[PDB]
């Protein structure tokens, strides 16, 4: 509990009534750790700006009955982000327990997510219009990253799936269709069920922006041992309508054919060499 310690005093220090009589860890990444407060709030900690103002920006214009953060404590500055909110209780959307579901329950947690996804994506971003992710320009931008740092010392397999992804990505139509607010990291480890199987609340609005529409379906298309599975997104997308299916699984398959690289370039930026070795190996792995 060293790490519990120096949280407690952090949180005590800078929002100055709130006593801390119980904190533990309930989740990390790799560069943040969330702790569970008195058994009621979640602090996520970093060493968040856009995301309070996501956040902010959707307690105020979202109409929904799923729950969502709603940010009661915020401590923002260069070395160290803090926000804390009351935690929303349910049970995280796992593929064991969507196989044990109903048919009609399955249907209707689909029906859920679909309604949700609409009504965010319909939402007037003007008051938001700060956020704008352009994926194919950030995706050129690591390319040029590469080539100024390693590239050159990687190995002909690796540079042949980087130029290979280069060249779909450059003849690829899925970026130049409809822009909105997007969760952006909408994967069944985001979402949670009340006792009825339905959809309660969603978490980490993390990465969220003004991006192509496609994107809030790339996890819930993923074939992967953390999703769902393809049939869980296609049937979603069906539900959430008017949008092109295939041009969605592209978008989703482009985005996995990315993931080693994305790998590679965070480990560049944040100098971790193992981060690195792991997208180069995937590479491999993939290649054969
Ligand atoms: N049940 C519950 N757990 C929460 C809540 N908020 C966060 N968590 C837990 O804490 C974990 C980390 O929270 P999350 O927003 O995903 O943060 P992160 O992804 O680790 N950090 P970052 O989004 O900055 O990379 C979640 O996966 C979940 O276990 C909450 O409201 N309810
Ligand atoms: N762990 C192995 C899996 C296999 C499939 C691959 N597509 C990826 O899939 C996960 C994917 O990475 C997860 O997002 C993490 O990563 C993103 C960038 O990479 C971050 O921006 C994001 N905020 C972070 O939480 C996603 N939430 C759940 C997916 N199953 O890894
Ligand atoms: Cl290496
Ligand atoms: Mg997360
Ligand atoms: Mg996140």
């Amino acid at each position: 509990a060293t790490n519990v310690k120096a949280m407690k005093y952090l949180i005590e220090h800078y929002f100055d009534n709130f006593k801390v009589d119980s904190i533990e860890i309930i989740g990390s990444g790799y560069d943040s750790v969330a702790y569970l407060v008195n058994n009621e709030y979640i602090f996520k900690t970093k060493f968040y700006a856009k995301e309070k103002a996501i956040y902010n920006f959707l307690n105020t214009n979202l109409e929904t009955n799923v729950k969502i953060p709603n940010i009661e404590y915020s401590y923002i500055s260069d070395e160290l982000s803090i926000l804390g909110y009351k935690e929303i209780k349910g049970t995280f959307l796992t593929p064991e327990i969507y196989s044990t579901m109903s048919e009609e329950e399955q249907n209707l947690l689909k029906r859920d997510i679909a309604s949700f996804l609409r009504q965010m994506h319909g939402l007037d971003y003007t008051d938001i219009s700060e956020c704008t992710i352009d994926n194919k320009q950030n995706v050129l931008e690591e390319y040029i990253l590469l080539r100024e740092t390693i590239y050159n010392d990687l190995t002909d397999i690796e540079k042949d799936y980087i130029e290979s992804f280069m060249e779909r990505l450059n003849a690829t139509t899925v970026f130049e269709g409809k822009k909105c607010l997007c969760h952006n990291d909408f994967s069944c480890n985001h979402l949670l069920l009340d006792g009825n199987n339905r959809l309660t609340g969603i978490i980490d609005f993390g990465d969220s922006g003004i991006i192509d529409e496609y994107c809030d379906f790339i996890y819930l298309l993923e074939d992967s041992e953390e999703e769902i599975g393809t049939n869980f997104g296609e049937d979603i997308l069906r539900m959430y309508g008017n949008i092109d299916i295939e041009k969605a699984k592209e978008y989703q398959d482009i985005v996995e054919e990315y993931y080693p690289i994305e790998t590679i370039v965070y480990g560049i930026k944040n100098i971790k060499q193992e981060f690195i070795e792991n997208g180069r190996k995937e590479i491999y792995k993939r290649t054969y």
